[PDB]
């Protein structure tokens, strides 16, 4: 009868004297080591004082399971699991300074997601986020992946967008101070000022362009007419402008990162764009410099801190 650990959070370990002729499943629930599922095993002699995941069935756990992840849904484990079994095979290559991730499953817009998150500034509100997110940043990013993929409700090899992740990765990050403030101008219907916060604060669809977005862009007007959006007003530690790919060029020095995204709706490959003392275009683990560039993009990501519009 070996004592082993079980946790939910890797952090909170539970001593357990287990019976060497029964299940870990039969005992424990649903248990995992490094990732892979030993419900229907029974304990071995080199299992001896090790950790075990388990599903939490009982109050203890199921408190400490959201205090760690900030979810109660009981699939989010055996997902993140799952995931992990496949993102602890990937390589993590060093490229340029940044952890990338070499080509398997479709990961091309997680290891885009995995560059942008290197340089822009975001605290993770789930401590298992953060805490992966600070391991990721050091080279060890399996953890951090599969974690990716259980929030976005991904498996591995599931085609993926990098807006759409970046999406749910800021609803779990702490925005709360981001502000935007935006006017939208009508011939007919006149003026009317807007504030957005959080997420809505940093995220825009359908320019490219923050210089365009200050200058105005031209939307329907609820009204009937085409009206001029610009912004009046940003708060936040960087902006991400996102569009359907197209034909863009990117300038040394006026952006931090960018998505480039080739092919057809949904059937397409990422790679990633960061501007340093010049363009490097990183492919999960291939690496290419150029002064100048023009390519498909369908995000730019640029740094701000407090912009105020001089437009009276
Ligand atoms: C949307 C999506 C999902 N859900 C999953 C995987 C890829 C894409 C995608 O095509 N994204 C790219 C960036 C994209 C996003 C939006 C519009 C697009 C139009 C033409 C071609 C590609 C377009
Ligand atoms: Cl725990
Ligand atoms: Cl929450
Ligand atoms: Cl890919
Ligand atoms: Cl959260
Ligand atoms: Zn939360
Ligand atoms: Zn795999
Ligand atoms: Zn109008
Ligand atoms: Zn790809």
């Amino acid at each position: 009868t070996i004592k082993v650990f079980t946790t939910v959070d890797n952090i909170n370990l539970h001593t357990q004297v287990v019976d060497m002729s029964m299940t870990y499943g039969q005992q424990f629930g649903p248990t995992y080591l490094d990732g892979a599922d030993v419900t229907k095993i029974k304990p071995h002699n080199s299992h001896e004082g090790k950790t075990f995941y388990v599903l939490p069935n009982d109050d203890t756990l199921r408190v400490e399971a959201f205090e760690y992840y900030h979810t109660t849904d009981p699939s989010f484990l055996g997902r993140y699991m799952s995931a992990l079994n496949h993102t602890k095979k990937w390589k993590y290559p060093q490229v340029n300074g940044l952890t990338s991730i070499k080509w398997a499953d479709n990961n091309c817009y997680l290891a885009t997601a995995l560059l942008t998150l290197q340089q822009i500034e975001l605290k993770f509100n789930p401590p298992a986020l953060q805490d992966a997110y600070y391991r990721a940043r050091a080279g060890e990013a399996a953890n951090f992946c599969a974690l990716i993929l259980a929030y976005c409700n991904k498996t591995v090899g599931e085609l993926g967008d990098v807006r759409e992740t970046m999406s749910y990765l800021f609803q779990h990050a702490n925005l709360d101070s981001c502000k935007r403030v935006l006017n939208v101008v009508c011939k007919t219907c006149g003026q009317q000022q807007t504030t957005l916060k959080g997420v809505e604060a940093v995220m825009y669809m359908g320019t490219l362009s923050y210089e365009q977005f200050k200058k105005g862009v031209q939307i329907p007007c609820t009204c009937g007419k085409q009206a001029t959006k610009y912004l009046v007003q940003q708060e936040s530690p960087f902006v991400m402008m996102s569009a359907p790919p197209a034909q863009y060029e990117l300038k040394h020095g006026t952006f931090t990162c960018a998505s480039e995204y080739t092919g057809n709706y949904q059937c397409g490959h990422y790679k990633h764009i960061t501007s340093k003392e010049t363009l490097y275009c990183i492919d999960g683990a291939l690496l290419t410099k150029s002064s100048e560039y023009k390519g498909p993009i369908t995000d730019v990501f640029y740094k701000e801190n407090s912009y105020t519009t001089t437009i009276k």
